[PDB]
């Protein structure tokens, strides 16, 4: 139940950009596509009818922590491209949280989907979706954009097949809570296993950090969604990249592509890739194929 005119009016306005009123949306509660923190996610029509993704944040009450995430998620209405999960829009009404509505993505998350047994993606399947990733980082790159939590379960694939890269913004939950863990020098729950040394010791976050996470979930893509370090605890992860040691190189990973992953994972983030450099390194394997 929350109301309008307690939020920043500057807010405001840039959400009125992109409101959808109740009356042109329709919700199916009884079919739950996708389970975050701050609510679930269903199907639904937006109206001429368009199959959607309807985020509840109605876990979320307090009208502080509601600002606060419009307030840091709004600006994905300001992006556009083919390779990145776009804003529908925002359903305000009288009773209940801002529902998000997002484009409707057939074949729900890129982990999930690799992992399933029917699909056997090869790996030139694999590479490609992990191209379409890159592309997708690039242009948030170029926006400053810093994701802060890129991984396989936070990557959606659409009707034709199109990788989104999602999980930011207003779209922004833990959609898989066994991947995230308070034993880090923030307390709050974090990706650990996909984070930077740096992160995991400053607590800092920059684009390049999101690089060494394009390199795990290029890590997940070859092995078709295994879970990362699956024998280093939690408690460990820290020491366990200072000691230099890294993810083992997939059975079915190129070597050259194994040589990128190693580069997303250099100490020194000033020492790996831009984004773009993967577009091109990631370009050439996959046209080996
Ligand atoms: O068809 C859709 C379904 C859910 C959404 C929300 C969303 N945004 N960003 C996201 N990142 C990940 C997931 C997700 C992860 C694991 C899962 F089993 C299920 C979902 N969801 N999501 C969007 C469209």
């Amino acid at each position: 139940h929350i109301d309008l005119s307690a939020l920043n009016p500057e807010l405001v306005q840039a959400v009125q950009h992109v409101v959808i009123g109740p009356s042109s949306l329709i919700v199916h509660f009884n079919e739950v596509i996708g389970r975050g923190h701050f609510g679930c996610v269903y199907h639904g029509t937006l109206l001429k009818k368009i199959h959607c993704a309807v985020k509840s944040l109605n876990r979320i009450t307090d009208i502080g922590e509601v600002s606060q995430f419009l307030t840091e998620g709004i600006i994905m209405k300001d992006f556009s491209h083919p390779n990145v999960l776009s804003l529908l829009g925002i359903c305000l009404r009288s009773e209940g949280s801002p529902l998000v509505v997002l484009p409707y993505m057939k074949h729900g998350d890129l982990r999930n989907f690799i992992r399933n047994e029917t699909h056997n993606p090869t790996v030139k399947d694999l590479i490609g979706f992990g191209l379409q990733v890159a592309k997708g980082m690039k242009y948030l790159a170029s926006k400053k954009f810093v994701h802060r939590d890129l991984a396989a379960r936070n990557c959606m694939l659409d009707e034709k097949f199109t990788v989104k890269v999602a999980d930011f913004g207003l779209a922004r939950d833990m959609y898989d809570k066994e991947y995230y863990s308070v034993h880090n020098k923030t307390g709050a729950k974090l990706p650990v296993k996909w984070m930077a040394l740096e992160s995991l010791q400053t607590q800092k976050f920059t684009t390049k950090s999101d690089v060494w996470s394009f390199g795990v979930l290029l890590w997940e893509l070859m092995t078709r969604g295994a879970p990362p370090y699956p024998d280093v605890n939690t408690f460990d992860i820290t020491v366990y990249l200072l000691q230099g040691r890294r993810l083992l190189q997939p059975e079915y990973c190129p070597d050259p592509l194994y040589e990128v992953m190693l580069k997303c994972w250099h100490p020194k983030a000033e020492m790996r890739p831009s984004f773009s450099e993967l577009v091109s390194r990631i370009s050439a394997i996959f046209s080996t194929f």
